[PDB]
């Protein structure tokens, strides 16, 4: 593997609880470009928030962890989040 391949993985995750009107996919995006993640992050109509987030896994560890505080006024109550088969992003986008 090139060490790219190596040191990096990718994440899906839904975070349930209050997650509307408090900027959440904005909050995610930040969040993730601080820790060097890619992938995207969406408010679901009426649910949860769901991302996906490629990189080196000591970030997607502590961005796994950062979901269940949020941004300020959120209310997280669970954070559900799997290993997914690999894809690429150049950059962090909202959706
Ligand atoms: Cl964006």
């Amino acid at each position: 593997m090139t060490q790219k391949e190596k040191n990096e993985t990718c994440i899906h995750v839904t975070v349930s609880g209050k997650v509307q009107g408090v900027f959440f996919r904005e909050s995610v995006r930040k969040k993730a470009e601080e820790l060097q993640l890619t992938g995207w992050v969406k408010n679901l109509s009426h649910g949860d928030v769901e991302l996906v987030a490629c990189g080196e896994r000591d970030s997607i560890m502590i961005l796994t962890e950062w979901l269940w505080e949020g941004p300020p006024q959120a209310a997280v109550s669970n954070v559900n989040w799997e290993e997914i088969v690999v894809e690429d992003y150049s950059d962090f986008r909202v959706r």
